């Protein structure tokens, strides 16, 4: 029972994905641009995730420039408000496993949470080695 809120134009999502699918479950896949968690969902990943709401949203997208949100006069609802009226404000990818839920950012913060040991050797898509074959993280 896992669920990735998945982004397939970002690399990093992209190697969370394939990372859980190496566990062995493919899980459930949000495209949280399309269709973003509720606030009460959003409040409750937050809290999981034990990250300020600040730490999750993505800097360098446009509704992040425009409304000036690199700037401290935000309070931690504010930015639950702008991050669903503006879902590209969520950073990404968020896994959530029977285990608990990350920003899983680096990809391989996934290994964490997974129940199953990665079934073989990883490489992420740019070729950094993750885990051999043997299971080691390198
Ligand atoms: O992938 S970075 O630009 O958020
Ligand atoms: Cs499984
Ligand atoms: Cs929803
Ligand atoms: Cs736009
Ligand atoms: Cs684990
Ligand atoms: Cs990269």
């Amino acid at each position: 029972n896992i669920t990735i809120y998945h982004n397939p134009a970002c690399g990093t999502s992209r190697n969370t994905l394939e990372m859980i699918r190496n566990s062995g479950t493919e899980p459930t896949i949000i495209l949280y641009l399309e269709n973003p968690p509720s606030r009460d969902e959003l409040v409750k990943l937050i809290a999981d995730m034990g990250i300020s709401v600040r730490a999750l949203l993505r800097k360098n997208v446009e509704p992040y420039e425009q409304l000036g949100l690199a700037e401290d006069k935000f309070t931690d609802d504010q930015l639950i408000d702008f991050m669903l009226q503006h879902p590209i404000l969520i950073n990404r990818p968020i896994v959530v496993t029977p285990l608990g839920t990350r920003l899983c950012r680096p990809s391989e913060v996934v290994l964490d949470i997974l129940q199953d040991a990665q079934k073989g050797a990883f490489t992420k898509e740019d070729g950094e080695k993750v885990v051999d074959e043997a299971g080691k993280r390198l």
